[PDB]
Parts: C-alpha cells; sequence; structure tokens
C-alpha cells in the first residue's frame, strides 16, 4: 500500500457540518482530554524566533507540552532541529517526560540530568543507548535554556479530535480545533508566569475568557488531517475523495504556530514576519 497525509484548514463555521460528514463513516476514537497545549520558549531578542523563521541549519524549537487538563502531571519537554538538505540529515524532533512538579527546578538546572533519569536508569528496562540518547538532550537543553535566557513567550493550545474505524487503516482523520496561541512573556512588562513555566490563570478553559484579550489569537481556521493507507493500485473510499474535493476544506502547507503566535502577538517586536 500507498501512504499519503495531507492537512486541510476548515472554516470554523463548518466544524459541525465536517464532524457530522466524517462521523457517517468513521467513530470517534471529561472534555478536557482532548485538549493539548504546548508553551513555546525563547528570549528577548527572539532568537529562536528567527532562527526557525530563516531555517538556519541546526535551528531549534523548545516547547513543553501536556496532553489533558490542569491535573495532567506527565510534562513533555520537546525540542526541534532544522537540518537543511545539504547536509544529508533529516530535521529531528525529540522529547523526554518529566514530572511538573520537577519542570521548574530542570530548567534552572536544580533538578539534574542524573536525577530526571535515576529511576529509569535504576528498573533498566529502557536500552541504555536510549537513555543516554535522552540523557544528551535533556543536558543540551538544559544549557540552551541558560546559554540563551530562555523564558516561556508563547503558548498554543487546541483540541484534538480522532476518528477511526478499528483494524481498518484505509483512512484515518483527526480533527484539530479551537486553535489558539496566549502570551506567555514578561516583554511588555506585564508579568504573566511569576517565574512559573507556564501561566496558571488559564487551565484548558478555551476561549480563556478571564485575560486580557490582546494576549489571545484565535485561529481563523480549524485543521483537518486525512491520511491514508491505499492499496496500490486501489482509490481511497469515495466519500473521502468527495469530502476531500469539497467547499468545506482547502489543502494547506506546514505552518508554524510558534512563528504565528509569535509574529501575530509580538507583532511590535520582530522585524521580519511570515
Amino acid at each position: 500500500f500507498v501512504r499519503q497525509t495531507t492537512k486541510y484548514w476548515v472554516h470554523p463555521d463548518n466544524i459541525t457540518e465536517l464532524k457530522l460528514i466524517i462521523l457517517k463513516h468513521l467513530p470517534v476514537l471529561e472534555r478536557e482530554d482532548s485538549a493539548i497545549t504546548s508553551i513555546y520558549f525563547d528570549n528577548e531578542n527572539l532568537d529562536l524566533y528567527y532562527g526557525r523563521l530563516r531555517k538556519d541549519e541546526g535551528a531549534e524549537a523548545h516547547r513543553l507540552r501536556w496532553y489533558g487538563g490542569m491535573s495532567t502531571d506527565t510534562i513533555f519537554v520537546e525540542r526541534k532541529t532544522h537540518r537543511e538538505d545539504w547536509t544529508g540529515e533529516k530535521s529531528v524532533k525529540a522529547r523526554f517526560a518529566l514530572k511538573e512538579r520537577h519542570v521548574n527546578d530542570f530548567l534552572k538546572g536544580k533538578y539534574t540530568v542524573d536525577q530526571v533519569f535515576a529511576k529509569m536508569r535504576k528498573e533498566g528496562k529502557k536500552p541504555m543507548n536510549e537513555i543516554e540518547n535522552l540523557e544528551a538532550l535533556a543536558s543540551e537543553i538544559q544549557y540552551v535554556m541558560l546559554k540563551k535566557k530562555l523564558r516561556p513567550v508563547v503558548r498554543s493550545f487546541y483540541n484534538r479530535t480522532a476518528f477511526q474505524l478499528p483494524g481498518d487503516a484505509r483512512v484515518r482523520i483527526s480533527l484539530d480545533t479551537e486553535l489558539t496561541m496566549v502570551r506567555e512573556d514578561n516583554f511588555d512588562g506585564v508579568d504573566r508566569t511569576h517565574k512559573n513555566w507556564r501561566r496558571t490563570d488559564i487551565g484548558v478553559d478555551w476561549p480563556f475568557k478571564q485575560l486580557d484579550d490582546k494576549d489571545i489569537c484565535r485561529f481563523p481556521y480549524a485543521v483537518l488531517e486525512v491520511k491514508l493507507q491505499t492499496q496500490l493500485g486501489q482509490e481511497p473510499p469515495e466519500w473521502v475523495r468527495e469530502l476531500v474535493g469539497s467547499h468545506l476544506v482547502e489543502p494547506v502547507p506546514k505552518f508554524s504556530k510558534f512563528i504565528h503566535g509569535v509574529a501575530t502577538l509580538l507583532n511590535d517586536k520582530v522585524d521580519s514576519i511570515p
């Protein structure tokens, strides 16, 4: 079989109609469970933003992500690294999990790499080479956090719903809704975070009505992702071809939420905008 993954933008007010159509064909796989929140880090010079915008060889993006509501304790510390084609290497994404109570301390170097990985080394369930890999990752994140004086700058939030028939991978779909960016920085003298890795005056309670609305960017689209596995040489189901060819959706290229968030919410601060 051949794979295809495609993303489409959807007008917000077509969401219900779109979900109804999908549900005729694929079933859905508290309301807070569907939340995905990521806190992107950068510094006062927006060094990481510019590095990612320009696609510098080696340009890193750093974000801390959690799935679900505010009782979720597992925080994923994530780093993306851009590699230019000329290197012969592919860009990479990597992450490791941390309990929430260790996040501030880890980022500050008060909770050490050895401490992060002590228990997983003790249980020896993970191959040591993988643990080594994760240690190099954690150390390098800790280092850039300090060296580049990074702090929380923008949050991305959205809800993800997935639709899938068990045992049939011909078509799998996800729908991301409530796409939102929220300021996390202190650049205007407003201390949004009070030394924490994320602001705590909101949770996953979109659309965050309690906040200063200038801190919020509500994205004007939802995102549909369709993944196909098509036996060569058959066709994808007719209903999918019809849907994707309809007025309800439009194909879109790769779009950075980090870049969109900074460029939109801190427009007065950037001197290059996509």
